């Protein structure tokens, strides 16, 4: 059946050895016009938007050590580097998993003073 990442708790799946080097994001897109390619591209873009959103909130939480709108801009600048990791096609929708190297995330915290 479907891989663990499609329906699983992403905070738990991120602990797998396979994903130890990446920050994850996931999204789905309903197939219309029988075009799986279109929903694959849409789900990939939404998967990157999901990765960016969860990375921002994680970096805000880390600020328990102006801030808000400036992690927002520094993660959005790095999002170009994220990779498609996997695709799973369900009954009527496409799921996509993307990842961003943690070293790239390590660099972003330094710009913040972490």
């Amino acid at each position: 059946g479907a891989p663990d990442w499609v329906v699983g708790d992403l905070e738990k799946v991120a602990k797998y050895e396979k994903y130890s080097g990446v920050f994850l994001g996931r999204a789905e897109d309903l197939i219309t016009n029988n075009d799986v390619d279109y929903s694959t591209n849409q789900a990939t873009a939404k998967a990157r938007a999901n990765l960016a959103a969860n990375l921002k909130s994680t970096l805000q939480k880390d600020l328990e050590n102006t801030d808000t709108e400036k992690i927002s801009q520094l993660v959005d600048k790095e999002l170009i580097a994220s990779k498609m990791l996997a695709r799973y096609v369900g009954k009527d929708r496409v799921f996509v998993l993307v990842g961003l190297d943690k070293q790239i995330v390590d660099k972003v915290r330094e710009e913040l003073g972490m």
